[PDB]
This record gives C-alpha cells, sequence and structure tokens, in this order.
C-alpha cells in the first residue's frame, strides 16, 4: 500500500508537466491575434473568435494531463 | 503486485508528457490561421478548414498518449 | 508513512517544472503586444487588453501545476 | 517476474513522450499550408498534396514510438 | 527519516528547472523591446513600461519555483 | 536477469525519445518547401528533391534510435 | 548519511538544468541588439542598455539556479 | 556483472536522447537551402555545398551520441 | 561511500545537460552577427564586438554547469 | 565496486544529452549563412568566417559534454 500511493504522489507531479505545452500554446494564439490586429485593425472581429477557438483546444490539452493528476491525487 | 501497481501509475503520469506537443501544435496552427486571414482576409473560408483537419491531426498525436495513459490506469 | 512523505516532497519539486510554459508564455504575449505597439502605436488600448486576457490565460496553467505542487505539500 | 513488467509499464509510458515531435511537426506543415494559401491563393493544390506528404512523414515517427509502446504494454 | 531528507534535496533541485521559463522568457520581452525601439524609436516611453510588466510577470513564475524550492530546502 | 530484462525494456523506452527530432524536423523542411513554393512556384521543380533528401538525413536520425530500440528489444 | 549525501550531489547536478534558460535568453537578447543595430545604426546608444538589462536580468534566474546548487553541494 | 549489464543498456537508451538535436538541426539547415534557393534561384550552385557542409557539421554531433551509445552496448 | 560516489558520477553526467543552452545560444548570437551584416555590410565592425560579448556571456552559463560536473567529478 | 561502476555507465549516457545544443546550434549557424548569401550573395567573402567561429564555439559546448562522457566511460 505505501510504496502503491507513493507512485500515484509521484505520477500525480509527473501528469503536470505536459501542461506547459499550454501555457506556451495559448500564449503562441494571443501573440498572433495582437500581431493580426496590429497590421489589420478592421480585421478584429473576425480573428478574436478564431483566438478564442484555439486557446481553446490548446488549453484542453493541459486539462487532459490534469485530469490524470487528480485522479492519481484523488 | 505492489511493484507492478506502483509502475502502472508512475507509467500513467509519465504518459501525459507526449501531450505537450498537441498543447503547442494546436496553437501553431490557430496563430497561422488568424496571421493568414490578417493578411488575406478574403482567404478565411478557404484556410478555415485547413486549420481544423491540422488541429485535429496534432491533437490526435496526443490522443494517443493519453489512450496510454488510461490503459495503464485503468485496463 | 515516511515513503509517502517522500513521495509527496519528490512530487512537488516535478510539479514546479511545468511553470516553465507560463514563463515562456507570458513574455510571448507581452512580445507581441510590444512588437504591435511599435508598429502601429494608435492600436495600443485595442491590443493591451487582448494582452492581458492572454497572459491572464497562460498564467492559469502554471497556477494549475503550482495547485498540485501545494496539495502535496500539504 | 514482477519487476520485468514494472519495466514493462514505465518502458510504455516513457515510450509515448516522442509523439510530440509529431504533435507539433504536423502543426508546422499546416501553419506553412495556411500561410502560403494566404500569401498565393492560386498556389492552393500545388501544395495541398506537399503538406499531406509532409504530415504523413511527421506523423510516422510518432507511430514508431506507439509501435514500441504496444511492444512493451502487451 | 534519511530518506525524507534525501527526497527533500533531489526535490529542491528539480525545484529550480522551471526557472529556465523566465531564463528564457524575460529575455524575449527584452529582444521584443529592442526591435520595437530600433524600428520606431519615438515609441520608447510607450513600450518601456510594457517591457518591465512583461518581465516581473515572467519572472514570477521562476519566482514560484524557487519558492517551492526553498520550502523543501528549510 | 531479471534486472538485465527491465533494463532492457526501459533502455527500450527511453530510446524512442530522440524520434521527436525527426518528427519536428521532417516538418520543418516540408514547411519551407510550402513557403517557397507559394512566394515562387517556378521553382517547384529544383527545391523538391532538395527536401526529399533534406526529409531523408532527417528521418535516418530518428532510424538510428529506433535501431537501438529494437536491438535493446530484440 | 550516505542516502543524504548522495541525493545532495544527484540535486545539486540537477539544478544546474536550468542553467539552459540563461544560456539560450541571453543569446536572445544579443541577437535582438544586432538586428536592431544593424537595421538603424543610429539607435545603438539608446538599445545597448537595454539589452545590458535584459541580460543581467535573464542571467539572474540562472544565479538563482546556480545558488541551490551551491547549497546542496557544500 | 548483471547490475553493471544492466547500466549499460539504461545508459545506451539515454544516449540516443541527443539524438533529436541533429534531426531538427539537418531540417534547419535544409529549409534554409530550400528557402534562399526559393527567394534567389541563381544562388544555388554558391549555397548547396554550404547546405552539404552544415548539415554533416550538425549530423557529427549525433553520430558521437551514437558512438557513446554502441560503446555501452558493446 | 559506493552510494556516495556513485552519486557524485549520476550527478556529474546530469550537470552538463545545462550546456545545450549555451551550444544554442552562441548559435543564436552568431547567426544575428551574419543576419545583420548581411542586410548591412558596413555596420560589421560596430557589431563583431557584441557577438564576441554575447557569445561569452552565453558560453558562461555552460561553464558554471561545467564547474559543477569538475568539482563532482574531482572535488 | 559493482554500483559505482553502473553509476559511471549511467553517468556517461547522460552526459551526450547536452550536445542536442550544438547539434541545433551548429545548424542555426549554417542556415543564417546560406539565408544571408541568398539575399546578399556579394557578402559571402564576409560572412563564411564568421559562420565557421560561430559553428566551431557552438560545438565546442557539446565536445565539453563529450570531454565528461569519456573521463566516465575511461
Amino acid at each position: 500500500m505505501q510504496l502503491v500511493l507513493a507512485a500515484k504522489y509521484i505520477g500525480a507531479g509527473i501528469s503536470t508537466i505536459g501542461l506547459l505545452g499550454a501555457g506556451i500554446g495559448i500564449a503562441i494564439v494571443f501573440a498572433a491575434l495582437i500581431n493580426g490586429v496590429s497590421r489589420n485593425p478592421s480585421i478584429k472581429d473576425t480573428v478574436f473568435p478564431m483566438a478564442i477557438l484555439g486557446f481553446a483546444l490548446s488549453e484542453a490539452t493541459g486539462l487532459f494531463c490534469l485530469m490524470v493528476s487528480f485522479l492519481l491525487l484523488f
């Protein structure tokens, strides 16, 4: 039991590493948004929803990691 | 069996690392979509389905990682 | 209990790795803000709130990592 | 026998890390497709098959990782 | 007690890895500042406070990592 | 013998990590092909064999990794 | 006591990994300086102090890693 | 002897990780070749041998990794 | 003492990983030098010493890693 | 003795990881060379020696890693 519980807690920590992808990815989306709007302000209403979609889908990958983390913790 | 169970849980955690690739990749596809549309608004309806296809193929690599994770946790 | 405690401490250290994502991502958002404003100063009031949202969402991924770190430590 | 089985499951998990390469690579290919079509719409029919080939070859590297994973798992 | 002490020291070392994110991110912010000012010198007074804010927020992520490191050490 | 067998399986898993390099690299080559052809369609027949060569050489690095993996497995 | 000393030396080694962030970040800052001066030589006196500040702040993150390393070593 | 052999196998797997550098690097060289030729077709005979040298030198680093892998296996 | 010696050698190996940062950083500085000079040849004598300073500061981070490596191997 | 020798061989494998930096760095230098020459062929005699210097210094970091690897192996 002790070794199993120890493994769950180590595993839970490892399972958060993948969240770095969402941290970087969300930023990449918002950087494109800002750069696109600066170059062409008239396009903002068109590209803003694309940025929200892009962020949500990138974020979902990190939430999958967190899902595994919480299964191991709890 | 305690060693094997321990290994399943460590392995499950390690199996999620590869999801960082889809996290970054999905973002890269959507950034190109945004920059392409900002440069040439008329192209939107042509490139939007390319972005959907690209996101889905990138995401699938992460879903393979997650599949292995769930197999280790539950299988 | 000592083995479980050892694992909680190792797990907590591992759980901070993912914060590198927010470190880089917050920077990527601010770089875009700066480059966008330099190229088109008149867009500043439009893109500044986009940068704030972008950084907040990227930071949230790192805060998720830190939450797991603190759950393991406490 | 338990040490060997433990090794197989740890090894299977490690074998999925390389899939991050295909996750990023497939995206890089599709980003180029989108940017190329945006800059020169007439080139679409020419560059689309290149993107399909690029994606397939990048994905193949991740499929090799997953092959090793399943060999270790089963 | 030896096991717990060992884990604190390994955990503390691991807890510093995330600082690479701030190392890179702080640089990305200042690179943007330099490139933006080189392209449009008149914008310097507007973008400089943005760079200070961006640096501070990226640096904070590395400080959270170091916080965990010091908690494990002391 | 259990220890050696265990190490072969963990080593085999570790040996696949390097394949992420080819995953990314193959994509970088094809992205360049797409962007170069979009900018200058007349150059397609000249640069296509360059892309095939570049892909093959990047892929070779991942094949060396997989070679070690199979040696450890079999 | 030997397990604890072993942990300190393993931990000290791990504590240097984060220095890669400063290695890359310092370079990113100097790359921007060089490119900015090349594009607009007259801006040299303005951007050079920015590069010095950027380098110092990026390097500081690596110095924090090295601090933990030496704490663990000695 | 079994513990030493186990370590040689684990070490051999670890020694292939660095090949990811050549996987990416060879691609970066070929991407430049393709983009350079697309922008200036007349430069092809000048930059092609530069690409060959570039790829050879990047590949050498991966071959150094593979050498250590083979010394550990043999 | 065998455990401690073992740890010194593993730690020494791990201490070299950070050198990848200087490997990449030195390259980034020289790439900027090359691209800057290609775009504006007259600037060469101004930016060359900036590249030397930049390379040296990036390299020093790797030399800190190596210092820890040697301390673990020999100290 | 057995555990010490095992540690040397694992350490030797780990010591090659850092060579990925030189694999990528050497390529980055040669990519700049190729792109610079394509944009401005007349500059080739000036920038070629800069590329050789840049490659040598990037390569030196990997040779430092290899140095440690061979000390551990032999």
